[PDB]
DNA sequence: CGTACCCATTAATGGGTACG
DNA sequence: CGTACCCATTAATGGGTACG
């Protein structure tokens, strides 16, 4: 599990969603669709090898990424 | 937001859920139906005045709740 | 309280193409 | 990369009734 291996916009998201953001919200906060959140959160799971966004929370505040 | 004002029940979901389990995961880990999860996460959210799972597992892990 | 359904609806997942 | 849509599916939300 490597932080450093997203792309800026995935860390964009997975900030947004270790706050508890629904993607809606995500979208409207960094003014994009919710298409692209979705596509930055498929990314952003598949490359941490991450079961949901909501593994991908705890693990931000266990590792204390960010 | 009182974690003691939630059931017993409710603070075994609260718990698993902050690891990142989804339901299903839950009931198997508890030896309980998923309907019976949903029902226990459903009635921890509304006392908790929390949004979402995420929010709920955000939560548990900023305020050190368990 | 905890159990386990019923209902409907929305959110989220995960694969794809497309194009500056 | 980032954008934004296409597809279909599962997961989750949030009302309800029921019963030991």
């Amino acid at each position: 599990r490597d932080v450093n291996q997203l792309t800026p916009r995935e860390r964009d998201i997975l900030k947004l969603i270790a706050q508890g953001l629904p993607n809606k919200m995500i979208a409207r906060r960094l003014d994009i669709t919710e298409s692209t959140v979705k596509v930055h959160v498929k990314h952003m799971l598949k490359k941490m090898k991450l079961k949901s966004r909501v593994e991908a929370a705890v693990w931000v505040h266990q590792e204390r990424i960010f």
